[PDB]
């Protein structure tokens, strides 16, 4: 049941700490890098839980539309700015990264002194994203600083910068 | 019940990687960063877990005994060796580092919404090192690699330098 600990880490040692100071890092790429021209990147971090807790080191593996922008400049935690590509053009600016823990998960389901199975790996990675669902709720301004993007994938097809867009757009209201 | 999460996370995600490459990166110090003198490094990695969870960003503020030589030399991952004083003179040295995840359980004890007391902290750290303990017992020669400090702290006085001269002289045979 390692999920609980790992909900726990990811929060208590990482998210606490770059959510706060986070719009203004932003901000300052949108309006204090450029005397041209304002960017337009979202103010919350987006996060990916996928549940199958593979995690590519390259989001243009996962899909060729989602394109490194730039590193969200600093104040030391390294952030990263995505252009989103619909139809070959930009629809959306955010700072995307994987949920790193899931790793932990998809290698304890690679080990085999683990007795952990695809099985065990979902149940364990849908348990993570609810204990992260709690502590934001019950944690002041945080939940909101952020945006959980969870999901699976079947055996149709799949869009990542499809399902990233959403949120981008439903925030935009 | 973090405390599960947490010793996967840090096997799986840290000693697993360090550890095999470590007397490696040992003896390139001892016999291959001097032509005049080898050095004496213990072979294995030293872990501090003070069940209390209190982990100083300097090993001499918790032991003035306790001096910084150099850092482990790479192949990435960086890693400290120490001299270990008794009476004014070099005892041991020996690369060392606290459990990192015990920052996180000081942490939760130290933050409202989580429900976590100093009792709750023990109970969590003595669980993490036990099962840390039963992972790399399972785990090839890993083990063997790494030796695990524990240690709480009365009310007389405590040197964390006798501590690990202890192991460091109990492996001299």
């Amino acid at each position: 049941n390692v999920a609980h600990g790992l909900a726990w880490s990811y929060y208590i040692g990482y998210l606490r700490l770059i959510l706060p100071e986070l719009q203004a890092r932003i901000r300052t790429y949108n309006q204090h890098y450029n005397n041209l021209l304002r960017g337009a990147v979202s103010q919350r971090l987006y996060i990916l839980l996928p549940l199958d807790c593979g995690v590519p080191d390259n989001l243009s593996m996962a899909d060729p539309n989602i394109r490194f922008l730039d590193k969200l400049p600093q104040q030391v935690y390294s952030n990263s700015i995505y252009e989103l590509l619909e139809n070959g053009q930009r629809a959306g600016t955010c700072v995307l990264e994987y949920a790193t823990p899931l790793q932990t998960l998809f290698a304890m389901s690679q080990y085999s002194q683990a007795g952990f199975s695809r099985e065990d790996r979902l149940e364990q990675a849908k348990l993570f994203c609810r204990t992260l669902e709690d502590i934001l709720a019950d944690a002041p301004e945080s939940q909101n600083n952020c945006r959980l993007i969870a999901y699976q994938e079947p055996d149709s097809s799949f869009s990542l910068s499809q399902e990233v867009l959403r949120h981008l757009r439903q925030e935009e209201k």
